[PDB]
């Protein structure tokens, strides 16, 4: 089963090269718990802006370019992307922008991070249409003295 | 010798009702760098934002209230938390407004961080009189992959 996680500012905006704008450290947890043991598929700008190879976790880059590093798995495409998992129950796609439209037909379930941030930006999280998804889970959660914005984790499952 | 280092963004604004709204890992660097090994002073309201003591350095907090950390020393002045330093060459003021208020007027160094960020604050960096301060070293960075806005580090000396 096929699934993306994201991270949506207002209007759908996610990034793009530039880190984002905010602090967001409780999400960032959910997203490590929500993707540890499993592998993630994630494309060249994204693998940049984390730095590393997220550990407990087979780190899989989509990219049309060469594999500078040797630490995870480099695949020039969907199939391939896809290949390289395995079989597992679950496999997780976590961005950028392309990548997305890519695995957004195939997927079976979407968890998003809602961000109460106004950002200028180009790339959009793609159209979901939430009569094609039906949420499922929805927890809301103030700014803190750690937390720049408040954020709210979503599930939805594809009806 | 007592130095100030500061992050400030726009209209000098350092500090918000929450976390601040930016990503820069390589500013938090630079402030390691700068306070490694060294005895640093913060107010409360910071030291409950860091979340922790911060390694390698001599943490003191100056609050009128009692410690409830006691991994760190507490102290109730400036004079205390002068001597709480011991002899060293220099001490590090990290924070926050009305803490930066109070050893300004003692300082003779200032290690700022310039983010250009427009936010609306609610403690501001105390005004300084760009004509009792020398700039003796700036260096400019736009945002990148890992970090959210353009920045720039600068240290002054006062004259
Ligand atoms: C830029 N980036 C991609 C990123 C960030 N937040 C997201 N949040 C959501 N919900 N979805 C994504 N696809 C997402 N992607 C990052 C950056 C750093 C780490 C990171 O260091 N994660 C550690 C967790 C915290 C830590 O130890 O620093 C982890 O183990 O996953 C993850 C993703
Ligand atoms: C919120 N806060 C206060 C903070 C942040 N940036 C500043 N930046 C400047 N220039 N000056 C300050 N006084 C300043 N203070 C923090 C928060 C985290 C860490 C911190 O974790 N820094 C680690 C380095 C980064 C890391 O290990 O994640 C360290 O060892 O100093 C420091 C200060
Ligand atoms: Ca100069
Ligand atoms: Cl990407
Ligand atoms: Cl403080």
């Amino acid at each position: 089963m096929i699934s993306l996680i994201a991270a949506l500012a207002v209007d759908r905006v996610i990034g793009m090269e530039n880190a984002m704008p905010w602090n967001l450290p409780a999400s960032l947890a959910w997203f490590k718990r929500n993707t540890l043991d499993k592998p993630v598929i994630m494309g060249r700008h994204t693998w940049e802006s984390i730095g590393r190879p997220l550990p407990g976790r087979k780190n899989i880059i989509l990219s049309s370019q060469p594999g500078t590093d040797d630490r995870v798995t480099w695949v020039k495409s969907v199939d391939e992307a896809i290949a390289a998992c395995g079989d597992v129950p679950e496999i997780m796609v976590i961005g950028g922008g392309r990548v997305y439209e890519q695995f957004l037909p195939k997927a079976q379930k979407l968890y998003l991070t809602h961000i109460d941030a106004e950002v200028e930006g180009d790339t959009h999280f793609p159209d979901y249409e939430p009569d094609d998804w039906e949420s499922v889970s929805s927890e809301f959660h103030d700014a803190d003295a750690q937390n720049s914005h408040s954020y709210c984790f979503e599930i939805l499952e594809r009806r």
